[PDB]
């Protein structure tokens, strides 16, 4: 199983319909896994995924699966190739070194809030997939959809 982040980081990693849709194209069909304050942030299940809820507090909504750890929610995604992460600040930096693989929006914006997206080594990561895009009539700001992934062991003792 691949871990994967996904997420939308303005200027100096802060936390757009074409990023929503890219965020679906990227997470439909496999499990998705989240903390509370991300699902109540949605306000739905996300149709066409295997929602997963990571929460001391599960709620009483039984459209998606209530895991009380990492560890719970790895489980119910049971044996899927890539299991989807994707928010919010805290839960990102849970996953970090689990993560293999890393969906990133880029987006050209400077805001403020106190809430980023974890410090990772940019060394320790390569580019698999890159794509900029121009702000348009819908979408504010120009942007870039990214894909990381962890370089691999290095194997090599002289
Ligand atoms: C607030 N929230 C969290 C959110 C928003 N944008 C993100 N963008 C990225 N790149 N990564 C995320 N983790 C991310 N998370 C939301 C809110 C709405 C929907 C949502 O209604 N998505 C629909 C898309 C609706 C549509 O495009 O028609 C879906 O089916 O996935 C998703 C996430």
């Amino acid at each position: 199983m691949i871990i994967s982040l996904i997420a939308a980081l303005a200027a100096d990693r802060v936390i757009l319909p074409a990023d929503l849709a890219w965020f679906k194209r990227n997470t439909l069909n496999k499990p998705v896994i989240m903390g509370r304050k991300t699902f109540e942030s949605i306000g739905r299940p996300l149709p066409g995924r295997l929602n997963i809820v990571i929460s001391s507090q599960p709620g009483t909504d039984e459209r998606v699966t209530w895991a009380a750890s990492i560890e719970e929610a790895l489980a119910f995604a049971g044996n899927a190739e890539e299991v989807m992460v994707m928010g919010g600040g805290r839960v990102y930096k849970q996953f970090l070194d689990r993560a293999n693989r890393m969906y990133l929006t880029h987006i050209d914006a400077e805001v403020g809030g106190d809430t980023h997206f974890p410090d990772y080594e940019p060394d320790e990561w390569e580019s698999v997939f890159s794509e900029f895009h121009d702000a348009d009539e819908a979408n504010s700001h120009s942007y870039c959809f990214e894909i990381l992934e962890r370089r691999g062991e290095n194997l090599y003792f002289q």
